[PDB]
RNA sequence: CGUGUUCUAAUUGAAGGUUUUAGAGCUAGAAAUAGCAAGUUAAAAUAAGGCUAGUCCGUUAUCAACUUGAAAAAGUGGCACCGAGUCGGUGCUC
DNA sequence: CAATACCTCTTCAATTAGAACACGG
DNA sequence: TTTAGGTATTG
């Protein structure tokens, strides 16, 4: 006789229970435990809060990291295992010192000095070769045998930090001189293209190409010197290509299909080559000439140093940085001595202040130290060159800085190679292992290979040819690499909804194509002059149509049918076709795709070869990497010409279908012995449809399927709640709410509800890049003209201006950067139709009156001027298809009366699909009973509501919601949603299809919805009491019921249950604190004394536990008795559970009482004394446990007082509210008295409270809007949970935390329900 | 069907940061002190660590209590009424 | 004791897959 | 992107 309404949010879940007259019931419960009480009475409405659920994204980037860090450790491992024999010969302990290089001299086992043991020599190496990049030049240059331990020393370093694989190819650093290389291209292109000849013109190609200027520009700067060549003309692309780019010369050679080329991209050498043959072999020389330049320029940025001396440029550059520090370090210090020597300690000796002494020795970034000395360099004179260097960002470089990593790995490998070649003569073992050693630097598992697991990884999927250990060297052979690649993908791709078991067919499969075609053809009607009835296409006719027309054309069209087949074959001079649009919707595209590739039409037609064409496409869809693609294209390799095969690889396919293969031809109807495809071709008489067939009872197809949906019988609840497409947090809530219902029903005597009413409610650097790119494609200097910062664009009217590129969207005029305030944000589509605050639906222009009518999308006039302008933006990606299409819409017709009706509806019916399964799951769990007909006995209605019913209802009925006062409102919001949705479908059963779950003309529809919520009101002239005119049933009573709502709303006691959740996650703050004398510090590794070595700190605690036990005090070690809290940290927790006592004793607690220990999750609740209540938060601290049941009038009063966004109300009413603000303006004192009395009673943090009071007291003069909003601010001290910062108008009130758990220890412990209804109460004295 | 954004799940890379150690500091001066020279680099751990010993796994999800289960998860607590500062009383069942 | 006041690893690359949602045709 | 438990500091 009751109904349950619930609110499901990210962090909260609101529930309620309602009588037959919208009252809320009031039951007396039991209370297990030792306390005197044996029952308590509580209301039937409330909210269960919790911590927001957390996504796996951080954890995965952890998962990734750990797999990542160790592999790098492994590379440093293979060098040693290569080296071990020859290193012991040379040195016994070199490797041992390195492993133990970290340990303290006292704990050091071998000689402290890693490289040579001796103190004297190590000093020597460090001063001939002071930075490891001084050593890296030597052994790529020197032709004199060198100490092996220096050689390994070089090698690991490159391997440990190796360079990025963004670019894959081979680099011959014979490319140092760009001018020479470029000039050589001018030559070979002239020879190729005698008719139009370039002139080199003495461009500082090295100078032009070399420069930092943006990549697109340089090719422009180069073509600005040429005497009159087009940018996109053949030369231009080539030039553009060497600089990393993906130009296109398809337009100069008019290839039918676009021919796009990146040197960097893996698919280049063939790609040009696959292309190159097609333009003649002659050019091929031209591109290589281009690559050779690319190599010389490509590396240009890492070193501008003359190539000619050095075969190891990148490292040589670092030597350069070192020298350019030294003399600028002498000259700075020297200059400071020359002027302002007095302030010289701060700059160098003192770490703290960002001084150079800070820079080397303190936590001072390169950007933190460059902006410290900026005044000083300026303030000083004679430093002018110095200033120039800094502005360049070159002032005092360090060898490791954030940027490196635009160093490709192929010079780090360019330099590994030079060393081995250099010294393999001295040492035979290198030539034996040069390949291995290079392969260590070279080798990266691909993504599709996955973790090299052996059956123990939830994550990995690869499969093994040989079970021997995998080493970079043996890799291809051990891993079933291709097969593994098909495994990568076949776990993230779909299964048929109809058939769970069969994995979905790829999109470009011929069979889907013979299915789509034969299906769209099944309902073609045709008529001619002679016939009585227009009739279906016959089986003979369809096959004839598919074979002739479709197999001959990509697209088959209506008059292709009329004249090509009927006239040609059936000779109907003229015909009428009912079935189709201008052309058939499907096409036999894949059939056509192939015909071009292999040119054997009968082959495609032949049935026997048909499983090849699906295992061609399943392999062509399935794979990304062209080398990978080849492997399974060998299996069918024998038949085709070699020339085709090369062609075959290129046309890769994408996307996947929804239909399987046993469906389309998989299953056979028993009586008729035909599969759907069979059915589709040749259903005699009526031509049944896929949909039809799947519901033809006469047919077995529905029946057979029936088993398929059933198999596995669904899955248990979280197994299902964790597969719904949505927020991780939202799913957590979805679960929690059902755990509420099964109680609320359990509570209501296991009596199922009449109605269950559900609601759900609804980047800093992202803005920077999108603009960054957009201007670049646009090429405007507007970004240059005015620059801005990454922290600035959370303000739209600023941010919008940039996407619009400083021009009026509706006006074609430039914009005032400074006075954005005068201008107006305009939402393209009016808010009344839809509520959109997105960058997608907003625009900024001076006046929002130039778009057009208030009541429509921007006017035809607006589109005409700037439709074109809107294209530059879309291409720039400065706007979007959603943003664009609406903007251009008016030429599509402005929103039709049909459109408007649609928006007004969607405000009220929830079409959000995440809120659907949730609705569905309730129905399924709730209604299990089955009637004699297959039909379902729906005994609980489910209802989904949009927020706007309830949110508006408070606005129009004096039920205002102030979130800030209390956590209560999340619970009122079920109640309202309960009675709203119950009373709705008691007046309009017709809407039950829309509002409840289970199976032009618009203008009126607009009316029907807009006024739907009228009936509650007395005047809009409505009768007080509502009814169903059909059933003679009462639904509403304006007088009695409204009063009831107020009675429910202001109820003093609501159930508010912070979920007790055990803490999880990282053990402690990731930061590694320096060695300290603290027992707080945690030893980073099991041997490493943090007093000695440094450690972590700040461990989080998965749950605390009360030990009532004894410890010894004093020399006597007398055993006293304690009862304290011991938090068990998350490193510790695993250890605890194996045995607590042994673990507990270890801490030193003695004669621990085994039975007494009680696990306490974070957020546990104790009520001590006055009814002041507290939630555990950490072992040492507790949280505000109390809620404020503010009498409503104060709740109502404030909402108006804050006066949010001024007033949105209808004008006459606004007068009505105001007097009451100041009739009851004295209420403000009442509120403070309400906080003031309560704060004294429960919050119990007086030291602050006087402080708070005073702020209000001296601000009595200030207006209510000011004072009024702020009092709302002041609620923050009050609120359930943990202290945070807050202020009155300018006065900031710091928090007061609760610093020990002692006061809990002889107090009540409350273990409540998932609802707060059932409790068990524990008086802690013992 | 086409397209596009957004968000989620997985995999495979790069660059910094941090932490002890190694880069013979000197000149005075009994000393705290005070004069100047030096600084740019490397090694190593990078969740403690687990057994299934992999170039594997190690921060998501799920969690009142009590009886019971390995775990999953099943089982446990009268009703009415009048009233309201976090549930208080009444009558009834019991 | 419990009042104040500081601290909290970061920023980039590449590849697949699928909902969900909103424009067009 | 800011909270809200851990840390040692000062009165």
């Amino acid at each position: 006789k009751y109904s349950i309404g619930l609110a499901i949010g990210t962090n909260s879940v609101g529930w309620a229970v309602i009588t037959d007259e919208y009252k809320v019931p009031s039951k007396k419960f039991k209370v297990l435990g030792n306390t005197d009480r044996h029952s308590i009475k509580k209301n039937l409405i409330g909210a269960l809060l919790f911590d927001s659920g957390e996504t796996a994204e951080a954890t995965r980037l952890k998962r990734t990291a750990r797999r990542r860090y160790t592999r790098r450790k492994n590379r440093i491992c293979y060098l040693q295992e290569i080296f071990s024999n020859e290193m012991a010969k040379v040195d016994d302990s070199f490797f041992h010192r390195l492993e133990e290089s970290f340990l303290v001299e006292e704990d050091k086992k071998h000689e402290r000095h890693p490289i040579f043991g001796n103190i004297v020599d190590e000093v020597a190496y460090h001063e001939k070769y002071p930075t490891i990049y001084h050593l890296r030049k030597k052994l790529v240059d020197s032709t004199d045998k060198a100490d092996l331990r220096l050689i390994y020393l070089a090698l690991a370093h490159m391997i440990k930090f190796r360079g990025h694989f963004l670019i894959e190819g081979d680099l011959n650093p014979d490319n140092s001189d760009v001018d020479k290389l470029f000039i050589q291209l001018v030559q070979t292109y002239n020879q190729l293209f005698e008719e139009n000849p370039i002139n080199a013109s003495g461009v500082d190609a090295k100078a032009i190409l070399s420069a930092r200027l943006s990549k697109s520009r340089r090719l422009e700067n180069l073509i600005a010197q040429l005497p009159g060549e087009k940018k996109n003309g053949l030369f231009g692309n080539l030039i553009a290509l060497s600089l990393g780019l993906t130009p296109n010369f398809k337009s100069n050679f008019d290839l039918a299909e676009d021919a796009k080329l990146q040197l960097s991209k893996d698919t280049y050498d063939d790609d040009l080559d696959n292309l190159l043959a097609q333009i003649g072999d002659q050019y091929a020389d031209l591109f290589l000439a281009a690559k050779n330049l690319s190599d010389a320029i490509l590396l240009s940025d890492i070193l501008r140093v003359n190539t000619e001396i050095t075969k190891a440029p990148l490292s040589a550059s670092m030597i350069k940085r070192y020298d350019e520090h030294h003399q600028d370090l002498t000259l700075l210090k020297a200059l400071v001595r020359q002027q302002l020597p007095e302030k010289y300690k701060e700059i160098f000796f003192d770490q703290s202040k960002n001084g150079y002494a800070g820079y080397i020795d303190g936590g001072a970034s390169q950007e933190e130290f460059y902006k410290f000395i900026k005044p000083i360099l300026e303030k000083m004179d004679g430093t002018e060159e110095l200033l120039v260097k800094l502005n360049r960002e070159d002032l005092l470089r360090k060898q490791r800085t954030f940027d490196n990593g635009s160093i490709p790995h192929q010079i780090h490998l360019g330099e590994l190679h030079a060393i081995l070649r250099r010294q393999e003569d001295f040492y035979p073992f290198l030539k034996d292992n040069r390949e291995k050693i290079e392969k260590i630097l070279t080798f990266r598992i691909p993504y599709y290979v996955g973790p090299l697991a052996r059956g123990n990884s939830r994550f990995a999927w690869m499969t093994r040819k040989s079970e021997e250990t995998i080493t970079p060297w043996n890799f291809e052979e051990v891993v079933d690499k291709g097969a593994s690649a098909q495994s990568f993908i076949e776990r993230m791709t779909n299964f048929d909804k109809n058939l769970p078991n069969e994995k979905v067919l790829p999109k470009h499969s011929l069979l889907y194509e013979y299915f789509t075609v034969y299906n769209e053809l099944t309902k073609v009607k045709y008529v001619t002059e002679g016939m009585r009835k227009p009739a279906f296409l016959s089986g003979e006719q369809k096959k004839a149509i598919v074979d002739l027309l479709f197999k001959t054309n990509r697209k088959v069209t209506v008059k292709q049918l009329k004249e090509d087949y009927f006239k040609k074959i059936e000779c109907f001079d003229s015909v009428e076709i009912s079935g189709v649009e201008d052309r058939f919707n499907a096409s036999l595209g894949t059939y056509h795709d192939l015909l071009k590739i292999i040119k054997d039409k009968d082959f495609l037609d032949n049935e026997e070869n048909e499983d090849i064409l699906e295992d061609i496409v399943l392999t062509l869809t399935l794979f990304e990497d062209r080398e990978m693609i080849e492997e399974r294209l060998k299996t069918y390799a024998h038949l085709f010409d070699d020339k085709v095969m090369k062609q075959l690889k290129r046309r890769r396919y994408t996307g996947w279908g929804r239909l399987s293969r046993k469906l389309i031809n998989g299953i056979r109807d028993k009586q008729s012995g035909k599969t759907i495809l069979d059915f589709l071709k040749s259903d005699g008489f009526a031509n049944r449809n896929f949909m039809q067939l799947i519901h033809d009872d006469s047919l077995t197809f529905k029946e057979d399927i029936q088993k398929a949906q059933v198999s596995g019988q669904g899955d248990s609840l979280h197994e299902h709640i964790a597969n719904l497409a949505g927020s991780p947090a939202i799913k957590k809530g979805i679960l929690q709410t059902v755990k509420v219902v099964d109680e609320l029903v359990k509570v209501m005597g296991r009596h199922k509800p009449e109605n269950i009413v559900i609601e759900m409610a609804r980047n800093s650097r992202e803005r920077m890049k999108r603009i960054e790119e957009g201007i670049k494609e646009l090429g405007s200097q507007i970004l240059k003209e005015h620059p801005v910062e990454n922290t600035q664009l959370q303000n739209e009217k600023l941010y919008l201006y940039y996407l619009q590129n400083g021009r009026d969207m509706y006006v074609d005029q430039e914009l005032d950067i400074n006075r954005l305030s005068d201008y107006d944000v305009d939402a393209i589509v009016p808010q009344s139709f839809l509520k959109d605050d997105s960058i997608d639906n907003k625009v900024l222009t001076r006046s929002d009156k130039n778009r057009g009518k208030s009541d429509n999308v921007p006017s035809e006039e607006v589109v005409k001027k700037m439709k074109n302008y809107w294209r530059q933006l879309l291409n720039a990606k400065l706007i979007t298809q959603r943003k664009f299409d609406n903007l251009t819409k008016a030429e599509r017709g402005g929103l039709s009366e049909l459109d408007k009706a649609g928006f007004i509806k969607r405000q009220l019916v929830e079409t959000r699909q995440i809120t659907k399964h949730v609705a569905q799951i309730l129905d399924s769990r709730m209604n299990t009973k089955y009637d004699e007909n297959d039909k379902l006995i729906r005994e609980v209605k489910v209802i989904t509501l949009k927020s706007k019913l309830v949110s508006d209802f408070r606005k129009d009925f004096q039920f205002y919601k102030v979130r800030e006062i209390n956590n209560y409102h999340h619970a009122h919001d079920a109640y309202l949603n309960a009675v709203v949705g119950t009373a709705l479908i008691k007046k309009y059963p017709k809407l039950e299809s829309e509002f409840v779950y289970g199976d032009g003309k618009a203008t009126a529809k607009y009316f029907f919805y807009s006024n739907i919520m009228n009936f509650f009101k007395t005047e809009i002239k409505r009768p007080l009491i509502e009814t169903n005119g059909e059933t003679g049933e009462i639904v509403w009573d304006k007088g009695r019921d409204f009063a009831t709502v107020r009675k429910v709303l202001s109820m003093p006691q609501v159930n508010i249950v912070k979920k007790t959740e055990v803490q999880t996650g990282g053990f402690s703050k990731e930061s590694i604190l320096p060695k300290r004398n603290s027992d707080k510090l945690i030893a980073r590794k099991k041997d490493w004394d943090p007093k000695k070595y440094g450690g972590f700190d700040s461990p989080t605690v998965a749950y605390s536990v009360l030990v009532v036990a004894k410890v010894e005090k004093g020399k006597s070690k007398k055993l006293k008795s304690v009862k304290e809290l011991l938090g068990i940290t998350i490193m510790e927790r695993s250890s605890f559970e194996k045995n607590p006592i042994d673990f507990l004793e270890a801490k030193g607690y003695k004669e621990v009482k085994k039975d007494l220990i009680i696990k306490l999750p974070k957020y546990s609740l104790f009520e001590l004394e006055n009814g002041r209540k507290r939630m555990l938060a950490s072992a040492g601290e507790l949280q505000k446990g109390n809620e404020l049941a503010l009498p409503s009038k104060y709740v109502n009063f404030l909402y108006l007082a804050s006066h949010y966004e001024k007033l949105k109300g209808s004008p006459e009413d606004n007068e009505q509210k105001q007097l009451f603000v100041e009739q009851h303006k004295h209420y403000l004192d009442e509120i403070i008295e309400q906080i003031s009395e309560f704060s004294k009673r429960v919050i119990l943090a007086d030291a602050n409270l006087d402080k708070v009071l005073s702020a209000y007291n001296k601000h009595r003069d200030k207006p209510i809007r000011e004072q009024a909003e702020n009092i709302i601010h002041l609620f923050t001290l009050t609120n359930l949970g943990a202290p945070a910062a807050f202020k009155y108008f300018d006065t900031t009130i710091d928090r007061k935390r609760y610093t020990s758990t002692k006061e809990v220890l002889d107090a009540t412990l409350i273990h409540q329900s998932i609802t707060g209804l059932y409790e068990t109460r524990i008086d802690l004295s013992q």
